[PDB]
């Protein structure tokens, strides 16, 4: 490029910056092409072009002016890149703002989609505000290759689509531009199939939707509705390894945490809307908006000390009672709680408070509702045609055809979509087994084997691997969490080593061992010490997340207190012991709303949590307990640096089954950060109980779950204990501890203490 062309851009004289900024082809070689990418980045000193899917990074050079950058790259195609931009001491990573010159689909868009590789297909499919033939309007496009016809129906044409019939491109995708309508436009697609039958669909790539049980899509100007402030949070995440950090997740179902009064409007970010009544059964109650949740859930979680909030599925879904796990609007956050910009504000505000957001994401199935993806164009489009792999009969739902390019693309791009447009920090996928197995919940003679005679769902495995491969390339630093309940191997290992590419897996065996264990009468736990210890045997085969989830406090399983034997005092003490053990045991942590304050009743999604319990001391003390434990977790490196290395853990002794006592060490990089953890899982106190420790010195009683401020009896070691030079548990020194009833102690050598 020339200085004259550069100055035209710098001083805003150029007639069309897309001519020059973005990606342009310079020449074709035999096996490759030469491209240039150009950017104008005022205030940046430096920049790079990242090609995350090839694992490459090329620097940009300033050309004629210090904020005008060029990068020449040779590669056969340059579809997938990002710009890294350094301003002062800060870097951000973004998509090229000059990537797309027009709102319509190009040949290249269509070709990439046909192959299932269009990582940004949602910039073109769906509905977007733009300009064509010099007029402002909305471009619509939808994949429906077997339709006989499609028209856009909406408010703007009184649901009559005769003058808005769409044009079919390449036998596959229908499009139409509609002048002078914009955001807020309510619309559907009217489709005629090959039999002549006419019906209506919501937009598969819709960015907003009417409030259930209405289903019309709504047009969103998704890049011009919200201003973010979380650059520093994103930089920190991209440059860190969350596996080496504390991760304590508060799991939350947004629709049932807290309700408000349906006799007022639902406030939104700089506006308001009609209330969304939680149900006809409870009509005085409404849902809180994303905006109100940002103002109330977030400081609550911050004060509790959790690092992350994990949301039950917020993609648009027609029935409250699915909890979100049956989705029909994969590209829009549910309108139950307001608008897209309200949820953006919610994420932006978590990031400001130092809190990550993890989304339960549901690529495993979708329900049959006629507004949604089913039988979309008069054929089995999204779902596989053979019901032996295309329906989950026991659930009444349909299974995506993962092997079909455009279907894979829908989902792969959908996952990237929440990271791109909504800045989320992770996903969690429920029931991965449902995808992995061709015989899932299917009886003999009702499924067929793969091409090698096995039960592995090859297409699904390949899809899962591509999702995880792409996520971590484009957004390093995220959490990808699996619950997989059949001991499939290498769930949380790299795809290159034969894994599925997740970086965490729920430890369901651990959950079952713990809840079965605490449910047993204390005198009988002696027969079941293996429940305490067994999961350390397989622990190092995955990176484990220790989750006590929503699923474990419904359907007659009781809430946590109710699972526990004994009198009221003992029930609380059992909860404190269980969770102190959870937080000290290796692995990341997840717990569900209501567990942190001892709700007696089961989670019931038709109401909100029983907040009134927090008027009473026991519930308050338990909440203080979790607040303190979370703070401890963040303060003590040995609780999080080495979760997944042998170094990080060692049993001291775990054979005293007769008193249901176990003890262990946690370690970090600095030997002085080592912790000694001692657990007493019966109500019998012990005034003298010797535990081997690795070093002489004073061991501070850093934490005690029987402290009175937690509702305990306040028994313990009055600050700490000097180790005796007295070999025990194969260790040269030892502590003669007082062990409180149904309680866990954490101790720490203070090497600077005065003897
Ligand atoms: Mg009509
Ligand atoms: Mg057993
Ligand atoms: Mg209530």
């Amino acid at each position: 490029i020339s200085a004259d062309q550069v100055n035209q851009i710098i001083y805003n004289l150029h007639h069309d910056p897309f001519e020059i900024l973005g990606c342009h082809l310079l020449e074709e070689g035999k096996n490759t092409k030469k491209w240039v990418v150009r950017a104008y980045l005022p205030k940046a000193e430096a920049a790079w072009v990242i090609r995350p899917t090839e694992r490459k990074e090329d620097p940009m050079n300033s050309v004629h002016h210090p904020n005008f950058f060029e990068c020449i790259i040779e590669t056969p195609e340059l579809n997938h890149y990002q710009l890294k931009v350094k301003e002062g001491e800060h870097e951000k990573v973004i998509y090229d703002p000059y990537a797309f010159s027009s709102p319509y689909l190009t040949d290249e868009d269509i070709y990439l989609f046909s192959e299932g590789n269009h990582h940004r297909i949602y910039e073109k499919l769906g509905a977007h505000v733009g300009e064509i033939n010099g007029v402002k309007g909305v471009y619509f496009a939808v994949w429906a290759p077997n339709a006989r016809n499609v028209s856009v129906i909406g408010d703007f044409n009184n649901w009559d689509g005769r003058e808005h019939q769409m044009r079919k491109r390449n036998y596959t995708i229908w499009e139409l531009f509609v002048p002078e309508i914009g955001s807020g436009t309510v619309y559907k697609y009217e489709i005629k199939n090959s039999e002549g039958h006419i019906y209506e669909k919501s937009d598969p790539y819709g960015f907003y939707r009417e409030v259930r049980p209405n289903t019309a899509s709504i047009v969103v100007d998704i890049d011009n509705i919200y201003q973010w402030h979380d650059e520093e949070w994103l930089e920190k995440r991209r440059n860190s390894d969350p596996l080496k950090q504390p991760v304590s997740v508060y799991e939350v179902h947004l629709g049932s945490w807290l309700h408000g009064s349906s006799a007022e409007k639902m406030p939104l970010l700089n506006g308001e809307a009609d209330p969304v009544i939680v149900s006809e059964w409870n009509p005085g109650a409404r849902f809180l908006s994303y905006y109100e949740l940002a103002e109330k859930l977030i400081p609550y979680v911050k004060d509790m000390g959790y690092t992350h909030i994990e949301l039950l599925p917020i993609a648009e879904h027609p029935f409250d009672g699915s909890w979100g796990y049956q989705v029909t609007g994969f590209y829009s956050p549910t309108s139950r709680f307001g608008r897209p910009e309200d949820f953006m504000y919610f994420v932006d505000k978590c990031h400001e408070n130092g809190i990550g957001v993890i989304l339960d994401w549901v690529p495993g199935h979708f329900p049959k509702d006629s507004h949604g993806l089913a039988y979309f164009d008069g054929t089995h489009l999204y779902e596989h045609a053979d019901p032996r792999i295309g329906e989950h009969k026991e659930w009444g739902t349909l299974v995506f055809n993962y092997g079909r390019h455009e279907v894979r693309n829908f989902l792969v791009a959908n996952v990237l979509f929440w990271f791109d447009k909504y800045h989320v920090d992770g996903i969690r996928v429920d029931a991965v087994a449902s995808m992995l197995y061709r015989n899932y919940l299917r009886k003999e003679g009702e499924w067929i084997a793969n091409e090698y005679g096995g039960d592995e769902h090859i297409e699904a495995v390949s899809f899962i691997r591509e999702v995880n491969t792409l996520l971590f390339e484009y957004f390093p630093g995220i959490l990808s969490i699996a619950e997989e309940s059949t001991e499939w191997e290498k769930v949380s290992r790299p795809v290159y080593d034969g894994g599925l590419g997740f970086n965490l897996k729920w430890d369901m065996g651990w959950m079952h061992d713990m809840l079965d264990y605490f449910n047993i009468d204390p005198y009988f736990r002696q027969y079941h010490q293996n429940n305490v210890t067994f999961s350390m045997l397989y622990y190092y085969n995955e990176n484990f997340m220790l989750a006590l989830s929503h699923d474990e406090i419904v359907h007659g399983k009781s809430n946590m207190l109710g699972k526990m034997p004994g009198d009221e005092w003992q029930k609380y003490a059992n909860v404190r012991a269980l969770f102190t053990y959870m937080y000290t045991h290796p692995g990341k942590k997840t717990m569900f709303m209501s567990m942190e304050f001892g709700q007696w009743s089961e989670w019931n999604v038709a109401g909100d949590l029983e907040w009134h319990l927090l008027q009473y001391e026991p519930h308050q003390q338990l909440k203080q307990f979790f607040t303190d434990l979370n703070a401890l977790y963040q303060q003590e490196p040995a609780l999080y640096t080495h979760d997944f290395e042998y170094h990080g853990f060692e049993w001291i002794d775990c054979n005293d089954n007769t008193h249901s006592v176990v003890s262990f060490l946690r370690r970090s990089d600095d030997p002085n950060d080592s912790l000694v953890v001692v657990c007493n899982f019966t109500p019998q106190p012990h005034s003298h109980y010797r535990i081997g420790v690795p070093e002489a010195g004073y061991y501070v009683e850093l934490f005690n779950s029987d402290a009175k401020q937690y509702g305990g009896s306040n028994m313990g070691n009055l600050g700490g204990k000097w180790a005796d030079e007295w070999s025990f548990h194969n260790k040269p020194y030892s502590l003669d501890l007082c062990l409180p009833p149904l309680a866990v102690l954490i101790l720490k050598l203070d090497p600077t203490k005065v003897p």
